[PDB]
RNA sequence: CACCCGUGCAAAAAUGCAGGGGUCUAAAACUGAGCGGAUAACCUC
RNA sequence: AUAGAGAGGUGAUCCG
């Protein structure tokens, strides 16, 4: 269940020194302090509109009532008290340490001195979700560069610019020559039509072209060393790049602001255009206010999307004060698409305008209350009583084409104002985000949104503890390699108007001629009929994410495994099944799904051959396949995007420890060196002859291993891995070559539990490919040999070079025991 | 059906009841996840 | 000269 003290709204409980803060929830993620506790003397802070009060005051708890919403009583534990309690032989209360003790190491990292209180940690885990997302969301975008070749794009720096990399044709050492001739072939690739607003631009004659030579490899580099400072941790006035990105050549700058002006060029010169008939009457039904103005205030509404921002479902209330009337009716369909987005506006500025400050109310009652929807019942019957006039007097504005139409061929605009108060351009956007939108360009789909959603939320965490230190006279000010996060406010205002026009993917140029190739290969078909084929795959949103990060004729290959095909068949629920055979064949549940993997797995041209019915049919026949086919790729990337995670936490924490004082090795030959130098554990003679003893586990590094009982499972499993077969599986999950060799690893499958023991039979099959021709270790002849016996994951072998992540307890049991793994899928745990 | 911590009852190294964790994990809370199911709309093939 | 289908925007709709 959800926490009772969040329910109250005690949104944090602060240590300083001897002191004890807490806050309330303010407007958006905004804190508000409440409470300060000296040893069971407390004084409040916040009196105009407290949100809590103290009943109860003991050095071990806090009992909290809440005012607002439903009135629920909580406790909350103080934080001075924090690995201190019984059973520890009383000892002292003080502040707090994170559960890997790097918090001295990472306050003197990122300020300039150690700090005693917890706010500051919070907010450097913060940053350090921000570069955790990236190094995800760019060590995808690579494999989609890499996809099309059928390396280069490691160690591509910013220092070279084109005008260095040119002097390389000539060169006559033989590994820079091959470095350059990588570039001349990449950019004859046809598959570089996809990606196409990363490469191609428009131009009058209009038609769309490639770029310049110059220009593609500026976009090539920027991306090459975003995965490198995301996964690597760099040595030297290289580890901030990120973080100085105003320091970058010439170059590098400039197709960043050609990429970023074209999308804000599009929107913000058919503004008036496009809206012209909804702004007229607007302002028709709204003259109280200054058109200039109005027109203003509806681009905060729908172009900056600020009226969803709000912390509400504004859906959920004009649904609820829609309710039974007569204007929703379908007989006013050509209406009721703009009579409902007019509401909306006369909705947004209700909030904003006159009744701002009873926002507070709903917005609050609805976090200390499912039973919420009444709340939503209760807000709307006001809305109605209120605006019952104002909607109706909409409702027949829109009424016939009189005003419809009438609207647009008046042709009068204001006109007066020199274009301000839009979307910025390039020129006034900082190159941090404008690197993000290049990022975007390759990502596909749901990712985009993921991204952004998280680095809005990073940001506005930071921005709120920041405004907490401020109140409470503590020095925030960062170190000079770090003043990138002291305008954290300017970053956040930069992304959140970047959500607004991101478009969640690049549409393809029209050059589909090429496509029809791959769209064809991606069914097996390699007359008339085949141009239909082409038409109907081609411009499927599923088929834009199989051919990028895909390889059309691989694909086909894998749909002729067939346990892999019938998992994703039984995650489709059973009307939807239902559905799809009733179309594709003109009868058991279970059945129903076996007859359909057997088409989708055979399926070729003859399969396609009134007329209406059979245009109908391939039309189903088509959508399932690339349908099944989207969802194990997908969830397969996804699963591998999990350990890039891992890896870059254990190439960054072994840095961190080096700070630390404690001995760790050279983490690139051997990476398992940093949860032996956890457990204080050396390797000799290529074995651990170290037997495990409880003095070990109590002088760990970490809290995490001063558990008695996983030191000894870690310490087994350390004696069972190799190191050969780590170093492959690091090189495996970042470079991503279990789903580009899923043609050859997938073929003997016996039964598909989930994706997890999917992923994880990709990676070990590969690894039996690769180690066949050479010497392994015992243990890694056996578990390859239990795997060709059972056809199916090793269980063993996952908790054997999932290793490295070892000195993250919680980390290495997600990795490795199944269940634990996704929070959408739970299961029982297996240790 | 993950990890850590506090508290109370039972126990010699541990069990149970009840809580907290933006400082545990992809993981604090407020717009139930939408990843499936298509309609009139301006414009495109 | 005329007739296809997916796109920024909203109803539909099942899921725990
Ligand atoms: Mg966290």
């Amino acid at each position: 269940t959800k926490s009772m003290a969040k329910a109250a709204g005690v949104k944090s409980v602060f240590a300083v020194g001897n002191t004890v803060y807490m806050t309330s929830f303010g407007r958006g993620n905004d804190a508000v302090l409440e409470q300060k506790i000296v040893d069971t003397s407390h004084e409040p802070l916040n009196i105009d509109d407290p949100a809590y009060q103290l009943n109860v005051v003991t050095m071990n708890g806090y009992s909290v009532t809440g005012h607002r919403g439903e009135t629920v009583s909580a406790v909350t534990d103080n934080p001075l008290r924090r690995f201190n309690g019984r059973k520890k032989d009383e000892p002292e209360q003080s502040v707090p340490t994170d559960m890997l003790c790097l918090k001295p190491t990472l306050e003197k990292k990122f300020f300039g001195k150690e700090f005693d209180d917890n706010i500051h940690i919070q907010l450097i885990y913060n940053i350090l979700d921000i570069e955790k997302i990236l190094a995800v969301y760019s060590t995808n975008a690579i494999y989609a560069l890499n996809n099309m070749s059928a390396d280069f794009f490691m160690k591509r720096t910013t220092d070279e610019t084109f005008d260095d990399f040119e002097k390389k044709k000539e060169s006559t050492n033989s590994r820079e020559k091959a470095d350059f001739d990588a570039f001349e072939k990449f950019i004859g690739n046809y598959r570089l039509a996809y990606f196409a607003d990363a490469f191609y631009v428009n131009k009058k004659n209009a038609k769309n072209v490639l770029r310049e030579d110059k220009e593609l490899y500026s976009v090539l580099t920027l991306i090459g060393k975003l995965r490198h400072w995301c996964v690597h941790s760099e040595e030297g006035r290289a580890e901030f790049w990120l973080y100085k990105l105003d320091e970058l050549k010439d170059d590098f700058k400039n197709v960043l602001d050609v990429v970023y002006n074209r999308p804000v060029e599009e929107i913000n010169n058919r503004f008036i255009e496009n809206n012209k008939v909804n702004i007229q009457i607007l302002g028709s039904v709204y003259k109280n206010t200054d058109i200039a103005e109005l027109v203003r205030s509806y681009y905060e509404f729908l172009i900056t999307k600020k009226y969803k921002n709000m912390g509400f479902s504004i859906k959920k209330l004009r649904e609820s004060m829609l309710e039974g009337k007569g204007y929703a009716d379908k007989e006013y369909d050509s209406v009721r698409n703009k009579l409902y987005q007019m509401t909306d506006f006369i909705l947004y500025t209700g909030y904003i305008n006159e009744d701002s400050d009873r926002a507070d109310d709903l917005v609050n009652t609805l976090r200390s209350s499912d039973d919420k929807t009444t709340v939503y019942c209760k807000e709307a019957d006001y809305l109605w009583k209120k605006y019952r006039e104002s909607i109706r007097e909409v409702a027949d504005a829109l009424d016939g084409d009189n005003i419809k139409k009438l609207s647009k061929s008046n042709i009068e605009i204001q006109e007066d104002k020199l274009r301000k108060c839009f979307i910025s351009y390039a020129d006034s956007v900082s190159e941090f985000t404008k690197l993000i939108y290049l990022l975007t360009r390759f990502l596909s789909g749901k990712e985009i949104n993921d991204l952004v959603t998280t680095l809005i939320n990073k940001f506005d965490n930071i921005r709120s503890f920041l405004e907490i230190m401020d109140e409470l006279g503590l020095d925030r000010t960062f170190t000079a390699e770090y003043s990138f996060f002291e305008g954290s406010t300017k970053y956040l205002a930069e992304l959140v108007e970047l959500n607004s026009f991101v478009k969640s993917c690049s549409f393809d140029i029209n050059a589909k001629r090429t496509m029809y190739r791959d769209a064809l290969d991606i069914l097996g078909i390699e007359n008339g009929l085949r141009n239909f084929i082409a038409s109907n795959v081609i411009d499927s949103n599923r088929f834009k994410y199989l051919v990028r990060y895909g390889n059309p004729k691989k694909i086909r290959e894998t749909a002729k495994c067939k346990p892999a095909v019938r998992f994703v068949l039984n995650e489709i629920p059973d009307a939807q099944i239902e559905r799809y055979y009733e179309a594709c064949c003109p009868c058991s549940a279970n059945k129903r799904r076996e007859k359909l993997a057997d088409m989708i797995a055979e399926i070729k041209f003859e399969n396609f051959s009134s007329e209406a019915e059979i245009k109908r049919k391939n039309q189903a026949i088509i959508r399932l396949y690339l349908t099944v086919m989207y969802i194990m790729l997908k969830n397969l990337v996804n699963v591998n995007a999990r350990y890039v995670i891992a890896f870059h936490c254990v190439e960054r924490d072994t840095k961190l420890y080096a700070e630390s004082g404690l001995e760790v090795g050279n983490i690139e030959k051997n990476k398992t060196n940093l949860t032996m130098a956890v457990m204080g554990v050396k390797l000799e003679n290529g074995i651990i002859k170290t037997e495990f003893d409880k003095s070990f586990a109590e002088n760990a590094a970490n809290r995490y291993l001063r558990n008695a009982r996983w030191y000894k499972l870690i310490l087994d499993n350390l004696k069972k891995s190799e190191r050969a077969v780590v170093n492959e599986f690091r090189n495996t999950v970042c470079h991503l070559n279990a789903i580009r060799n899923i043609n050859i690893n997938i073929k003997e499958i016996k039964e598909v539990e989930n994706y997890f023991a999917l992923y994880h039979y990709l990676i070990q099959k590969h690894l039996e490919n690769r180690f066949a021709d050479k010497k392994v270790e015992r243990d890694t002849g056996d578990f390859i040999s239990k795997l060709e016996e059972h056809k199916t994951y090793c269980k063993d072998f996952v908790k054997a070079y999932c290793t490295p992540f070892g000195y993250n307890l919680v980390r290495y049991k997600n990795l490795t025991i199944d269940g634990l793994f996704d929070k959408n899928y739970p299961g029982k745990d297996d240790s």
